[PDB]
């Protein structure tokens, strides 16, 4: 029901993750990154972590200070 | 999660299923099924398990191909 919504916030997020897929990035960060890539507010406000979850090849990872990391897979 | 306050061994339960699975994936399911077999007692968690397993430092989750959530420790 989200992507249905928002047909391009996968491929904004995707491209988020892209480019930062050398040391990951916290969803405060990809929320502070989507306002640069797009001129808008993130859409989401809730679940975001399961929307991350749901894109193929995206990790999420309990970091030593506490803060939820995502990345894309290492290939 | 307060679940830490009224079961104060669930940290280790948990972690140790991980480090019995450390070398491929497991699931959430095959977690709560390791688990019961492992303390003779149900999962104490009904929701909301994803948050706890990724406030447990060192355990990452990814969206496998197959669609299935699958949890290990970090290697290295």
């Amino acid at each position: 029901s989200v992507r249905e919504e928002y047909p391009d916030i996968d491929s904004e997020v995707r491209a988020i993750l892209l480019s930062h897929a050398q040391n990951g990035i916290t969803i405060s960060s990809i929320k502070s990154e989507y306002r640069k890539l797009t001129g808008n507010p993130f859409p989401l406000h809730d679940n975001v972590t399961d929307f991350l979850l749901t894109i193929p090849n995206v990790t999420a990872e309990c970091s030593e200070s506490g803060k939820r990391i995502f990345n894309l897979k290492a290939s």
